[PDB]
């Protein structure tokens, strides 16, 4: 159905982007809310309410320019809003050797249902946040497989 | 009003973005849709749809990225695509030493009614085209007086 080849597409956008950024080391956050709405955090990006393409994500997340400093978060199929604060865990739980970016995406993933892709940009490996946990390590099946859950 | 509350702001966002590539030296090529719709031309792009910044603007230009090579078309406060095609002029008055951007500026100005800045990748000079001329070296102020008028 037309909603179904959108949120392929939409899949292969952001998989896309993700693979580019973890080959280049380029640290990426991604949230993509869900049931739990986020327009408080939406607020303090930069609002750009526009279509995904796996182009717009890369062009964002270059280092050293405007946008790339803060996360970006998707909702209905779009891209809200880029530069967002996120609020950091307080876990003991996170691996030690993890900075902001990944204590970020797990602050969001304990207050909301949202799902957050994190890109290291000391390593190039993709991890995802939810329901307060990361999942390190991932390969492009397993990051697939778990958009399409979601 | 609005209208022109909203026309402020896209003037403001353009002008910042202009002035910092023009002091990087990021080349850039940026068509303001007037009343020839410009849409054959937008759809050779990426669609972006999204609300004007000038952060994303910036970003969109940065060298060796997916989007920079290519025009952005604006329409209204949207930046409707990035990365389109544009025809290239053939005029005799575009100086020898300029390159393809500027020869595309002029040469959607002279089958539309649109509004093209140029900055250029060699020098950071500004430049707009208009109705087939190409206006150069412009100041800062010269380019927001023009963005008013149009
Ligand atoms: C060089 C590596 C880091 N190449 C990848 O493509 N990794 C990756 C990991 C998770 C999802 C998608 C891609
Ligand atoms: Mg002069």
């Amino acid at each position: 159905t037309p909603v179904e080849e959108a949120q392929q597409k939409t899949i292969e956008a952001i998989t896309k982007a993700i693979n580019y950024m973890a080959k280049r080391r380029i640290g990426a956050l991604l949230t993509i809310e869900r049931d739990t709405g986020m327009g408080d955090y939406i607020e303090t990006g930069i609002p750009l309410n526009a279509k995904v393409s796996s182009e717009l994500l890369i062009n964002i997340f270059i280092p050293n320019t405007p946008l790339h400093d803060g996360a970006v978060i998707m909702k209905n199929n779009e891209i809200a809003a880029a530069a967002c604060y996120l609020p950091l865990s307080e876990s003991p739980f996170i691996s030690k050797e993890l900075g902001t970016r990944h204590r970020a995406a797990v602050g969001i993933s304990e207050v909301t249902d949202s799902l957050t892709i994190i890109v290291s940009e000391e390593t190039g490996g993709v991890s995802v946040a939810k329901n307060g946990d990361l999942h390190r390590e991932l390969t492009e099946e397993a990051l697939k497989e778990m958009l399409e859950a979601e």
